[PDB]
């Protein structure tokens, strides 16, 4: 597995985007954190997907763009599984002000959980040697420059910093890039958005850093 002996946290991770990368995560051999805001149960369902599988995983709530839960939701890993090695900075990522026509101010709100989350795990992460970080954010100072300076500041500790934009209707869920392909019955599973974060998650990407990579089916060219 790419990802056997890593321990990761995945905010936002019992529904939709979240969910399948702890699934996929967890195929690759990864222990999971399942952070969530609200839905106790959606984590604890994946939770239960992940433990059938033969893995291990533990759901934890936090907002984490308040300082206190997010090193909550990162003490988890290191608490219950012992080390912490991917932070998936997912939540909030796909909420309705994330998909709509306008931008810079809704960017800088999103930016402050993955702030407070990377700040907590750089202890670690420090301790260790070792860190991936993604950032997800969806597609149009803010997510991508924070990438690169913890992709900057985080490099002689062997972390790494990247960014995933979401830019496809996934199945379980007003903008253009979305009016046209919602018109055009044309929606991409979760599943198959989940292995661009297996690549930025493990070491296929240890000497990519700092960098983006744009899931939005080719259509920024046109």
């Amino acid at each position: 597995g790419k990802l056997d002996g890593k321990v990761a946290v995945v905010t936002g991770g019992g529904r939709g985007v979240g969910r399948a990368i702890c699934v996929a995560y967890a195929e690759e051999g990864a222990d999971v954190v399942v952070n969530y805001a609200g839905n106790h149960a959606a984590a604890n369902e994946v939770v239960a997907m992940i433990e059938k599988m033969g893995r291990r995983a533990v759901a934890v709530q936090g907002r984490v763009e308040i300082k206190a839960e997010a090193e909550k939701t990162i003490q988890t890993a290191v608490d219950n599984f012992g080390r912490i090695d991917v932070l998936v900075n997912n939540a909030g990522a796909t909420k309705p002000a994330m998909l709509h026509k306008m931008w810079d101010a809704v960017v800088n709100i999103h930016l402050k959980g993955p702030f407070l989350c990377v700040q907590a795990a750089a202890k670690y992460f420090m301790e260790q040697n070792y860190g991936k970080i993604i950032n997800v954010t969806s597609v149009a100072g803010g997510i991508l420059s924070f990438t690169m300076s913890a992709a900057r500041e985080l490099a002689r500790f062997n972390v790494t910093s990247n960014v995933i934009s979401l830019g496809i209707v996934t199945t379980d869920m007003l903008k253009e890039i979305y009016m046209r392909r919602i018109l055009l019955n044309r929606y991409a599973e979760p599943s198959e958005v989940a292995p661009a974060f297996v690549f930025f998650g493990c070491d296929d990407s240890k000497y990519i850093t700092g960098q983006l990579l744009k899931v939005d089916g080719g259509y920024g060219l046109t």
